[PDB]
């Protein structure tokens, strides 16, 4: 199997059905003792709760779900009916957030998309009746954290105080991203250093807050 399916089966058998917390700290333990994975990690984590609470966002669209950690971390902290939209690409890991979803109990304030951000995002108001956006963030190929923002800009999916948060800016880094947030007037921009996930290794979250034309 693989290492995303080993994680899914540790939380499964190591976690609390229905308990969302339980199930964060299973997938911290294994990937500190067992295998490092790419899941935002508990460092990082605990920055994303901190700006959940503040902004306590009633629908929140996240771009790469990956094993489904961070939609975990954030649909555990979301007000009852507000609600989580996830895209994932690899459609294995999508089953996977799935049910690791499911097994947090959280499913109902999550929708889990399988495809690609540049083919998703253009159908979120037709298709998924989307309005706009409270809150994005951006855990997705780094590559596509600047065009995917403009991409979201274009579709009118973003409103005055639309909150982006991106994991990674400096491991792998997203140098485009950082630059055109930090040096438009159309965001307000915070810088959160922390550490990648698992690792003594520096990392950090951006936080832009889109300010209208
Ligand atoms: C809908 C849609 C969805 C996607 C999509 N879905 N899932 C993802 C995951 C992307 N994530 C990463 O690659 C990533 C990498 C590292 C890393 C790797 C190796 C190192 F040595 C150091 C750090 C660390 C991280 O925290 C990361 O998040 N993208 C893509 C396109 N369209
Ligand atoms: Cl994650
Ligand atoms: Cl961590
Ligand atoms: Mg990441």
């Amino acid at each position: 199997d693989t290492k995303e399916q080993r994680i899914l089966r540790y939380v499964q058998q190591n976690a609390k059905p229905g308990d969302p917390q339980s199930v964060l700290e299973a997938i911290d333990t294994y990937c500190t003792q067992k295998e490092w994975a790419m899941n935002v990690g508990d460092a990082k984590g605990q920055i994303m709760d901190a700006v959940i609470r503040e902004y306590s966002p009633s629908l929140v669209l996240e771009l790469g779900a990956y094993c489904g950690y961070s939609a975990v971390r954030m649909a555990r902290l979301l007000q009852p009916g507000a609600r989580l939209l996830t895209m994932e690409i690899n459609p294995d890991c999508a089953a996977i957030t799935q049910q690791m979803l499911n097994f947090a109990g959280l499913q109902d304030k999550v929708t889990i998309l399988n495809g690609a951000s540049q083919d998703l995002i253009p159908q979120l108001k037709k298709k998924y009746d989307v309005d706009t956006l409270d809150m994005v963030f951006l855990d997705h190929w780094k590559d596509r954290y600047l065009p995917d923002t403009l991409l979201l800009e274009k579709c009118g999916l973003l409103r005055k105080g639309t909150v982006l948060l991106a994991d990674n800016v400096i491991v792998p880094g997203t140098p485009d991203f950082l630059a055109y947030v930090r040096g438009s007037s159309s965001f307000e921009c915070t810088h959160y250093s922390s550490y990648l996930e698992y690792m003594k290794v520096v990392d950090g979250l951006e936080k832009a807050i889109y300010q209208g034309p």
